[PDB]
């Protein structure tokens, strides 16, 4: 009767609240993906725990051994029945999993330490002098892993062979990196994550240029999953009242320091 | 074997050629939407048939006699296959018909004559010299009727019982009374809709203010068709390949007038 709803530390969705090592449970976290599993749980009527990913992966299938890895593995190999996550709704994904319609309006964007003399993509593709990165396991390295466009093409050629390496093993360890390379390293992810540190303290970074894609968020579900269709009406019930967009201003600006 | 597709006459999605009068069949339209059933099309590997939906409406359910009307009573009552629009997706609909992933994002947005003083919603709310209406028929309308935030309750009170009346048969109707009413007339329509005008001669409209709600354009087939899985697959890998962003900047901004 406890279903299980996978998920991942990642600031705003899902943070440690400031006294957590003294809470059990659900009332470990707080954050927009653990106000939306709740406003989700209500409408479905199911009693759930949160559990946060092992690895500490979004997820992506690996091309030798075929596994599934992070959130997508966890609902993939049936040990999780929802991901309540910012996990972009991807055509490999909704081969092996289903998706809510979206919860969140994002596109891949780029982040730089202020000053830095850099615009556009076309800016970093061109030099050499500024180093830039992604996350691994995730849907903005495969953007760049599979885009045929002429940029991000070249963006990718030195990427995957750039050393030592720019791929972060989470989004946080990217944005240390922009902050401590006194303009030398930018980071590419999501406009959505890179909208939040713009405005948390020390205020020394900024989203630059226009969005590369735009894509969206799902709640996703184990492929044929019966819970799938209660939690897409519940999304878009909760698209339709004003609470997704409650739930932004709550987490994003309600709170900025910049 | 030849599928149905209905489609409504709306610009710059579905659009009647120049010499149209001269043609047949599917090779009488053009527009992003043209282009997307055909995109679409090759990928599902269909052969279908363009139909401008007979009533020019998107779809709503008479609350009396609770048929559906629009395109959505199309797919509904088994007239077409697929609706390939700007259909947005809402809860209502989803109820009785399935949508692919989003292929668009829009908001509702205010259109002014150039000039009107006016910045925000809260602004048309708070007085009554400027008039403003929406589409009938269609889910700018349902918005304001359902809407539980406090602005948009006036909004709602005031367009229900304006005389004469604020709601129009068409989006290009809405148009026409803000461009002939001097600056008395405001029209509430899709972010979309109101970009393109924009950048239309005689450039006397603007969008105002930001966005009220944040939603999506989705291709809809009836309940439980074998065509909906391949047709959400087909969306996704035209986002994913930047197709459906080149389309936008085909029929939005390359041709701009203003
Ligand atoms: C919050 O509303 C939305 C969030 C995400 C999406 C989305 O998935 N797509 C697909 C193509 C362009 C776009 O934005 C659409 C609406
Ligand atoms: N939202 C992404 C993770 C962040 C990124 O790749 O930039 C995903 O679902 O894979
Ligand atoms: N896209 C809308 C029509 C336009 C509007 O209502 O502003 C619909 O699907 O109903
Ligand atoms: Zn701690
Ligand atoms: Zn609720
Ligand atoms: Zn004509
Ligand atoms: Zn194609």
């Amino acid at each position: 009767r406890t279903i299980v709803v996978t998920t991942i530390l990642e600031s705003p969705y899902v943070m440690y609240k400031k006294n957590h090592e003294q809470l059990e449970g659900n009332e470990r976290y707080e954050g927009y993906c653990v106000d939306l599993a709740y406003e989700i749980a209500k409408h479905v009527r199911i009693k759930y725990k949160l559990s946060i990913v092992g690895d500490g992966k979004y997820g992506a299938r690996d091309p030798e051994t075929k596994i599934w890895n992070g959130m997508v593995g966890e609902l993939v190999y049936g040990r999780a029945d929802i991901a309540v996550a910012p996990l972009t709704i991807t055509l490999v994904r909704e081969e092996v999993i289903d998706f809510s319609k979206p919860f969140m309006s994002l596109g891949i964007s780029i982040m730089i330490k202020k000053g830095t003399p850099i615009e556009s993509a076309e800016d970093l593709a061109k030099q050499t002098e500024i180093a830039y990165g992604t996350l691994d396991s995730g849907s903005t390295k495969e953007f760049f892993r599979r885009s045929k466009i002429a940029v991000y093409e070249k963006m990718w050629s030195y990427m995957k062979s750039a050393e030592p390496s720019v791929f972060t093993k989470t989004t946080a360890d990217g944005v240390a990196r922009v902050r401590k390379s006194k303009g030398k390293f930018a980071f590419l992810l999501e406009s959505t994550m890179n909208e939040y540190i713009e405005q948390r303290k020390p205020c020394d970074t900024m989203k630059v240029g226009g969005n590369l894609d735009s894509k969206g968020y799902g709640v996703a579900t184990p492929k044929g999953s019966a819970l799938g269709t209660p939690v897409n009406l519940a999304v878009l019930k909760l698209s339709e009242q004003g609470i997704l967009d409650k739930l932004k201003n709550k987490w994003w600006y309600d709170k900025g320091e910049c």
